[PDB]
């Protein structure tokens, strides 16, 4: 059973979402959350006031902090295996430039705190990392290496392109070794670091 | 000026996208993002758009008959098409500017286990392809990445949104719950300021992704 909170300025964007509740909280309900940052430099940074406000709320001791940021850990499947079995997560989600750094060093002083990023571009805001986060999440809750190879259904041939044949054959040895090599070669083709090589 | 085309059997899902989209953007003709349930192009009564797999294995496999119709009424030989997938090329900021000056980018949107295989390569004999994947973990469909590759993209082209990891920021005010700001940056040394922030730069870099180094 996992309870997942989100907080965001953007309530709205979090549309999309009996073992698990999600519920969304607009930022705003507890206080301008944003002002130019200490030291200079291009836009916004959010106040950490209000979020101190609205994490004491929503958080216990028990609960894990998650703070989408593109300086993050990296979140991967690991990541998610391993928060599956959080009763409480909470997902702080920041716009502008990011949120006051005071606000996950004193969180961290009451509860576990794990600042992440979901992948190498950059984002307008957390929002759209929490999404990616709960879905990859939830698929693993408890009651619900390699690049794949290619799949393929019916029709056997389709424009004048043929299933591979060993996939008709019903032997399921040459069908494995098939997928096997199929899939040994788009990860070096594609994501040869998986393997131990260099990137592109 | 960028058309944005998305089919998905969830177009609800794709909503996020179109209330991100500023208004300004839209009516200065900078950005259109339209969105299609694939269940449109099905053929039978009961919409189908899944199968069962050759070679055997659990799950089910987009029919490329459904996919085909749609990918032949949306794309043009200009089209960008974009697929994402677990085992895709990675996504990458890289990626998203070479992506955010084109005209026509079409995200094909999978769920079940993927999309029969000779969809995208079909598609390749007449457009550009591209099969991408958003990060290491695994999703239950594309939708999910495809707004993060919108938001990634369209916050690149100009005007339609509105190395080394990047240290901590601050700002107001100068004390909260017992932790001030750190005091150089209120030092008004502009040199020293960059250089605490380039080390406290490198100091993350190397706690949190060591691989960038
Ligand atoms: N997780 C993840 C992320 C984010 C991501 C997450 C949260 C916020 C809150 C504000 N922004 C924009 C932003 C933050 C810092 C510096 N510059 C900016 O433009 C975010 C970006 N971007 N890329 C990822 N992989
Ligand atoms: N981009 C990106 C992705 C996806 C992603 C994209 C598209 C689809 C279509 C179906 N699924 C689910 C699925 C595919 C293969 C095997 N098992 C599954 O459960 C997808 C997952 N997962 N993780 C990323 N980084």
């Amino acid at each position: 059973s996992m309870k997942i909170d989100v907080v965001t300025i953007f309530p709205e964007y979090l549309q999309p979402v009996g073992l698990v509740d999600v519920a969304v909280h607009d930022l705003r309900r507890w206080t301008s959350v944003d002002d130019s940052p200490y030291g200079g430099g291009p836009g916004m940074v959010m106040k950490p006031t209000v979020w101190g406000d609205a994490l004491d709320e929503i958080c216990t001791s028990e609960t894990l902090l998650v703070v989408p940021t593109p300086a993050g850990y990296p979140f991967t499947q690991e990541t998610a295996w391993q928060w599956s079995t959080e009763d409480h997560l909470v997902i702080a989600c920041g716009r502008y430039e990011g949120i006051d750094q005071r606000v996950a060093d004193d969180a961290a002083t009451r509860m576990r705190v794990r600042e992440v990023s979901i992948g190498d571009y950059v984002l307008n805001g957390g929002e759209a990392a929490a999404l990616v986060i709960i879905e990859a999440v939830l698929r693993l809750v408890p009651g619900v290496s390699l690049l794949e190879g290619p799949s393929y259904t019916r029709p056997p041939s389709w424009r004048g392109m043929d299933v591979p044949p060993v996939l008709l054959s019903g032997d399921h040895a040459k069908i494995a070794a098939w997928r096997a090599e199929q899939s040994r070669q788009r990860t070096i083709e594609r994501r040869p670091d998986l393997l131990g090589f260099d990137s592109p």
